[PDB]
This record gives C-alpha cells, sequence and structure tokens, in this order.
C-alpha cells in the first residue's frame, strides 16, 4: 500500500550496491588463484615455490605453509573485521552513505595498491585497504539499498545484491583462470581489476542522496519527506513515510542493547548470534573458497587444471545459491540445516579419505585422474550443501531471532565473531593442513557433525514465525524454556 515505483534513484542506488557485492566477491575470490600463481609465488614468496618442484617435488600437505602467503588472504577479513566497528561509529555521527564512500575509495585505493605491487608490504596493505571497503560497505550498503527500494521489489533488490556477491567470486574466479596465461603481470590484472566497480561505486556512492530514514533520525522530517517524494515519484507518500516515523521512533527509545543482550530472556538469541558465525567457519568452506587453487597445486593438478577446478567450484556456489532462494522459501530452516550438514559431512569424510589414501601421512604420492575428479566432484557436492543451508541460514536466522531492542549487539557480534573465524581460516588453513595432514578433512566433518547436532536439538523452527512471538516459541523448547520468565 505504500505508493511510488522505479526511479533513477534506485537505478543509481542499484548500480552502487552491484559494485558493492561484486567488490566483495570479487577480493574474496581473486586471492586464492593468484597465490597459485608461479610468477606471483616467484616475485613475493620465493622461498614456497623453491620447495615444490625440483626441490621437494612431493610433500603434498606443506609445500605452502608460510605465515606471511596466508597474511596476504587474511589481512583482508583482519581489516575488515575492525573497520566494521570504525564504521559503525562514522553511521552514527555522520552517515550511513559516508561510510558507503569510504568503503568504496578503500576499495580503489586498495586494489591499485595490490595492482601496482612491488614489494609484500604493499601487497597486504592493499589487501588491509580492500579489508576496510568490506568492513565499511558490508554495513552501509544493503541497508542503504533497502531503504531506499520501493517496499515491493526491496527483496527482490536484496536477493539481487546477495547474488552479486557469489556471481563476483565466479567472475574472480575466471579472471584468474584467464590471466594465468598471460606472459607477465596476470596476477597484476587479477588484483587490479577490482579498481574499476570501485570507481563506479565511489562515484554514485558520492553523488547519491541521505535516506529520508536518515534524515528523520537526525531530526530533519521536513526536508525528510520531500526527499521521501522525490525519491518514490509518488505525489504523496504518507503510509510509507509515517512507517518509517514509527520506527524511528521506535529505535530511538531503545536504550542501549548491549546490556539488553545478555539478560536472560534474550540469551539463546545471544548464544545463537555467538555460535551460528563461528559453526558457519568452522564448516571449512572457506578452505574452499580461499585456498582452492592452491590445494589442488599441492595434489598435483597442475596450474591450469586447478585454476579451472576453483572455476567449477564457483560455477556450483553460484548455481546452489540461486537455488538457495527457492529452498530457503519452500523448506524449514531445521531442514536444511540437517540436510547441509549431512551432505557436507559425507563430502568431507570422502574427500580426507581419497586425499589419504594417495599421499597417506607423509605427503609422498601421485593422484590418478579417477581421484583428482572424485575429489573436485564432492568438493563441489560439500560447497552445494553449504551453499542452502549453512552459508545463507548463517546469516538469516541471527537476524530472525533477534527483536529490534537486541538487533544491533546481535549482528553485531553476528558479523564480528564470523569475521574473527574468517581470518583464523584464511591465516591457518595451510598450516593446519600440514600439522594434521589429510586429517584436517575429518576434524571439518567432525565439527559439521558437532553443529548439525546443536542445530537438532537446540535451535527451534524460526521459519514464517514473527518477532513478537519469538519469545513463545523459545520457551516451548525443551532446554530453552530455562530462561524466559
Ligand atoms: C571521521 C572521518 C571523516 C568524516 C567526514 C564526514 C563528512 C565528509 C564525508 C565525505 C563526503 C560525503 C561522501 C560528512 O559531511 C557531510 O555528511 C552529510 C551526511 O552524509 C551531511 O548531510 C552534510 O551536512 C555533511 O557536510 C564531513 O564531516 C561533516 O559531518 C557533519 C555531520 O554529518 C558535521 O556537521 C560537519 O561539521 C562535518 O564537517
Ligand atoms: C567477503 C564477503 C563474502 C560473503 C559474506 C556474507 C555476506 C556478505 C558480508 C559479510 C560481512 C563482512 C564483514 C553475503 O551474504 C549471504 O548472501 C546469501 C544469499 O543467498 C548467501 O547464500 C550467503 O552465503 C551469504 O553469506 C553477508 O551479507 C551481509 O550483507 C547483507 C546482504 O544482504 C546482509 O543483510 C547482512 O546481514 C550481511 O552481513
Ligand atoms: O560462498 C562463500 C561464502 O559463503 C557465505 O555464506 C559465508 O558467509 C562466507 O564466509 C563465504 O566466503
Ligand atoms: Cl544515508
Amino acid at each position: 500500500s505504500y505508493e511510488g515505483g522505479v526511479t533513477a534513484f534506485v537505478i543509481m542506488t542499484c548500480i552502487v550496491a552491484a559494485m558493492g557485492g561484486l567488490l566483495f566477491g570479487y577480493d574474496l575470490g581473486i586471492s586464492g588463484g593468484v597465490t597459485s600463481m608461479e610468477e606471483f609465488l616467484t616475485k613475493f614468496f620465493p622461498q614456497v615455490e623453491s620447495q615444490m618442484k625440483k626441490a621437494k617435488h612431493d610433500t603434498a600437505y606443506c609445500k605452502f605453509d608460510n605465515q606471511m602467503l596466508q597474511l596476504f588472504t587474511s589481512s583482508l577479513y583482519l581489516a575488515a573485521l575492525v573497520a566494521s566497528f570504525m564504521a559503525s561509529v562514522i553511521t552514527r555521527k555522520h552517515g550511513r552513505k559516508v561510510s558507503m564512500f569510504i568503503g568504496g575509495l578503500a576499495f580503489l585505493i586498495g586494489a591499485l595498491f595490490n595492482a601496482f605491487a612491488v614489494n609484500v608490504s604493499m601487497l597486504i596493505i592493499g589487501r588491509l585497504l580492500l579489508g576496510v571497503g568490506v568492513g565499511f560497505a558490508n554495513q552501509s550498503t544493503p541497508v542503504y539499498l533497502s531503504q531506499m527500494a520501493p517496499a515491493k521489489i526491496r527483496g527482490a533488490l536484496n536477493i539481487g545484491f546477495q547474488m552479486a556477491i557469489t556471481i563476483g567470486i565466479l567472475v574472480a574466479n575466471l579472471i584468474n583462470y584467464g590471466t594465468s596465461k598471460m606472459a607477465q603481470h596476470g596476477w597484476r590484472v587479477s588484483l587490479g581489476l577490482a579498481a574499476v566497480p570501485a570507481v563506479v561505486m565511489v562515484i554514485g556512492s558520492f553523488i547519491l542522496p541521505d535516506t529520508p530514514n536518515s534524515m528523520l533520525e537526525r531530526g530533519k522530517n521536513e526536508e525528510a519527506k520531500q526527499m521521501l517524494k522525490k525519491i518514490r515519484g509518488a505525489d504523496n507518500v504518507d503510509h510509507e513515510f509515517q512507517d518509517l516515523i514509527d520506527a524511528v521512533e521506535a529505535a530511538k527509545k531503545v536504550e542501549n542493547p548491549w546490556k539488553n543482550i545478555m539478560e536472560s530472556k534474550y540469551r539463546p538469541a545471544l548464544i545463537f548470534c555467538s555460535a551460528i558465525p563461528f559453526f558457519q567457519q568452522i564448516t571449512g568452506i572457506n578452505v574452499i573458497m580461499f585456498y582452492a587453487p592452491v590445494l589442488f597445486k599441492t595434489l598435483g593438478f597442475g596450474d591450469d587444471a586447478a585454476l579451472m577446478s576453483a572455476v567449477i567450484t564457483g560455477v556450483v556456489n553460484m548455481l546452489s545459491t540461486f537455488v538457495s532462494i527457492y529452498a530457503v522459501n519452500r523448506y524449514g530452516r531445521r531442514l536444511l540445516f540437517l540436510e547441509g550438514g549431512i551432505q557436507m559431512f559425507i563430502c568431507q569424510l570422502l574427500v580426507g579419505s581419497f586425499i589419504g589414501a594417495r599421499f597417506g601421512t607423509s605427503g609422498t604420492g601421485t593422484l590418478t585422474p579417477a581421484t583428482a575428479d572424485w575429489i573436485l566432484a564432492f568438493i563441489c557436492v560439500y560447497v552445494a550443501g553449504f551453499a542452502w543451508s549453512w552459508g545463507p541460514l548463517g546469516w538469516l536466522v541471527p537476524s530472525e531471532i533477534c527483536p529490534l531492542e537486541i538487533r544491533p549487539a546481535g549482528q553485531a557480534i553476528n558479523v564480528s565473531v564470523n569475521m574473527f573465524f574468517t581470518f583464523l581460516i584464511g591465516q591457518f588453513f595451510l598450516t593446519m593442513l600440514c600439522h594434521m595432514k589429510f586429517g584436517l578433512f575429518y576434524f571439518f566433518a567432525s565439527m559439521v557433525a558437532i553443529m548439525t547436532v546443536f542445530i537438532y536439538f537446540l535451535l527451534p523452527e524460526t521459519k514464517g514465525v514473527p518477532i513478537e512471538e519469538m519469545g513463545r516459541v523459545w520457551k516451548q523448547h525443551w532446554f530453552w524454556k530455562k530462561y524466559i520468565p
């Protein structure tokens, strides 16, 4: 019943949001392919590529175990973790669009720092800057886009952002496959192409307006409704406008969500706002996402085949994220948590044992065409199972079970421990693979068993139930009944 359709304002916001999502996915998916390139390894980590062919030909589990090489991947997420708090502050004091702008600018400057890197300190300075971009943009871009979108197609545009991210992953994989055949400086093109959507984002981010919600929260109702009318193209926006003032009056009268978050009425949610992210990262999904090319390279794929296999993981992640829309709205959260968990579990066991039967505990041995094919196939079945379970639900259900009196705290801790464990995966996958050998896949498998047991016994169905009623579904539960008075 909100009047107002598609305007040039929402086209602009959608250009900027698409650029931001593509940037997320691209900077996530480019690092692994570039780490697998022997030009890049020669120029920044020579001690690593010496230990791979003539010297140390078969030592599969530890060829790439170097803390600086993995810092190249992880520093982005370290910086994103810290920059999310900084973006919280700057969105409050100045505005969400300012954080959008700062994130786009960080994307641009860091992409250029990466492309022009003549030493390793430049390299991870650029990565830290891309992380600053992620920290400022993941905050600002989605809720700016949702505020700007007409209520009718709002969900469609948010789903568009969501899949902009995964298609960006696939785009980065493809760019890596392509630039790897450049005779020189292909990794530069790979890391640097991020600068194009980054400057589209910088420009659009600068010219776009403060949202009517923002003007309402800083007391400019007069400007707010005029801007709402101009952004909607409808000649009266009263129904939407006073729902916005209701929302901002409600948000204003909550004192502090951090003291409410740890009162017992909300401690199921708090538990799940801490357990869901950890679990999502201890699945081992970013093993694949960050390090699929170098994993295939340690097992003896060959550069070309490793990059192509990363491309197929990207294709499967994209298609399965497509079906995850239909999946999360046809089936319940418990069903898909359980199904995806057992799928990932079977695949992790199988992959770990193929690798163990070919290389043992000493890292010496040969892959076979059939075992290489099976390892890739079950990696992909694994990421497909993740892509319609712990992937989307790992953000969906923490927001779902969080009333507005607790939602800022809930999403703060959600994103921060998710980012911290993302960082740990990126910083320690290769050294864990060295110390645990093929047993690391068994470790990830047993932790997925643990998290699925956790979901089966502790999280009740939250699909289709309203926020104001989650309380009841929480004390119908045999265990959480302990916490609601
Ligand atoms: C800590 C790091 C630096 C922060 C700089 C913030 C930036 C420029 C951002 C870049 C330009 C925009 C992409 C926002 O500047 C603009 O922000 C707009 C909100 O979006 C306001 O509508 C506008 O009035 C303001 O000038 C300038 O700060 C201003 O913030 C105002 C309060 O927001 C202050 O009243 C003002 O003393 C201050 O000088
Ligand atoms: C380098 C980032 C890679 C992706 C990481 C997950 C990420 C991106 C930001 C992560 C936080 C960074 C500090 C994509 O979001 C999800 O989109 C789903 C769509 O089906 C996918 O299935 C799922 O795998 C993916 O995690 C989560 O989305 C963020 O932005 C909003 C989107 O609208 C969400 O409203 C918000 O709360 C969430 O914070
Ligand atoms: O597709 C891979 C991505 O899936 C998302 O659900 C996770 O939040 C990210 O950490 C991961 O990189
Ligand atoms: Cl704004």
